[PDB]
Order: structure tokens, then sequence, then C-alpha cells
């Protein structure tokens, strides 16, 4: 039948703009991990597509008392029928919209310069030295403003006491723990790439929670189902896993 819409949003190395001496246009302008899912979900389900990036660039929050934005608001209206993007997985927002199960699992954790030999969240929530942060209304922003748990909850208190500290996106703070003494709260596979990158950076400690990526989709979605099927059929055969090391696959460390 007919196309669905797809919204995304442009991130490393899941949707990115492909490399090309051409103009190019539709489809085409699109590669990366998340680009090489949705081509295997459409070939086994029989569906095609028009990719859009979101217009507001963000991925979703509640901003309002009740309001969504970005991509998960994109979906609450029904002006895309699927969100194919790093999107986590969150009690929160399924309040607002359904996910597939998850492609990739992952978790929070801290990207920072190699140099003050700290080794937990609990070195950086007992000092204000070295400033720390998330990306503004992500999930981990989420995560922290609601957790319970006192060290987290006292990092929740710096980082939205001074706003000078959370970052518009992933390339602000990724630039910012370059050039100045930031430690950044970022998702853990995300980080993995980076730090096979970037040989300055590490990662501090290990994963704070557990969650995953999913396809976003308005909630009772008819495609919902059958996604989910074909990710679980894609993950028995080890494809995922396959796929995460093509994109991710990095020249490595000294
Ligand atoms: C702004 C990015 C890159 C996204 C990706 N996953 C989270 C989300 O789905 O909101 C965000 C990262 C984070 O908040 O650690
Ligand atoms: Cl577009
Ligand atoms: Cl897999
Ligand atoms: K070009
Ligand atoms: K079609």
């Amino acid at each position: 039948n007919r196309s669905l819409i797809v919204t995304t949003l442009l991130e490393e190395p899941f949707v990115m703009f492909r490399k090309s001496d051409r103009t190019l246009y539709g489809n085409d302008r699109f590669e990366g991990y998340c680009i090489d899912l949705l081509k295997e979900l459409a070939h086994i389900l029989g569906f095609s597509y028009e990719i859009r990036l979101v217009e507001d660039g963000k991925y979703g929050a509640q901003d309002d008392k009740g309001q969504w934005n970005g991509m998960v608001k994109e979906l609450i209206d029904h002006k895309a029928d699927l969100a194919v993007a790093p999107l986590t997985i969150t009690h929160v927002r399924e309040k607002a919209i359904d996910f597939s199960k998850p492609f990739m699992t992952l978790g929070v954790s801290i990207l920072y310069r190699k140099g003050t030999p700290i080794d937990s969240a609990d070195d950086l929530a007992k000092q204000t030295k070295i400033e720390y942060g998330a990306v503004k209304d992500g999930a981990t922003m989420t995560f922290f403003k609601k957790s319970k748990i006192s060290t987290f909850e006292k990092m929740w208190a710096f980082m939205s006491s001074k706003p000078s500290a959370l970052v518009k996106n992933n390339e602000e703070g990724i630039q910012r723990t370059l050039t100045a003494d930031y430690a950044l709260l970022m998702e853990s596979t995300t980080i993995e790439y980076i730090t096979q990158r970037n040989c300055n950076l590490t990662q501090i400690g290990g994963l704070i929670d557990s969650k995953g990526y999913g396809i976003g989709t308005p909630m009772g979605s008819p495609y919902r189902d059958k996604i989910t099927i074909a990710i679980l059929q894609l993950q028995e055969e080890d494809k995922l896993h396959i796929m995460k090391e093509k994109w991710w696959r990095g020249s490595g460390c000294p």
C-alpha cells in the first residue's frame, strides 16, 4: 500500500548524510546503522517509505505541563508512521507512544577526558570542579531528573541549577569534554563509538542502568507487531550484532 513516513534525526553512526559529489535527494541522502536496519525491515515486511528529518531536530521531551515535542510529538500527531533513530525506550515516553522490542541495548555511563582518575559517578557527584552534564530534554536527563538514588539525586541538583552544564546535543557535548574540564553523561553505545575514535577520551566506570533503542510508532500502530517480529528474527541469526560491528568498528587506540 502507501509509503510510510519515517521520521528521524542526524546522529553518527545511526543516520548520516552519505558522501557524494552529486546533490542527493529523497531516501538516497541517508546511510547508517538505522538505514541498514530500515532497509532490512522494509524488504522483510514489504513496505516502502519516505524519510523525513524532524523539523525541530529533537528526540522528544515533555516540555510544558503536558505537551511533547520532537519525534515523539510527530508520532503522537500521526505525522510520521515510524521513528527510526536511536530513540531510547522509556516508561515515560510509553505514556505517549509505542515502541517495537529493542534492536539495541545500552546504558548510561560517563564520557570523560583521560586525566584526573575518577572511576565512578560518585566521584563526580561529590565535587563541582569538574563540570558535568547531559543533553537537554533527552532520555538521560530525564533519567536523572526522576531518580531516587541519592548519588544521582545530587547530580540532578547540580545539573539543573547550572543550565550552562547541559548541552544542546552530542557534538556540543563531546567537544566540551575535549576542550574543557567536563564530563558528559551519555549512552554507552555512543561512548563506545566515540572512545574508539578519540583516544584521549574514555568511559568512566561502567553502566548506570539498562535500556534499549526501539522503533517508535503512534499508539496502536498496525506495523508495531510486524516490526517487532522482524527485529526478533534478525536477532536470532545475530544479524543485528553484525550490523553494529559494521558501523562501529574503529581503527583502534594505543
Ligand atoms: C540526543 C541523543 C543523541 C539521544 C539518543 N538517545 C537519547 C533519547 O532517545 O532521548 C538521547 C541521548 C541521551 O539523552 O543520552
Ligand atoms: Cl527531509
Ligand atoms: Cl543480533
Ligand atoms: K553533495
Ligand atoms: K509501497
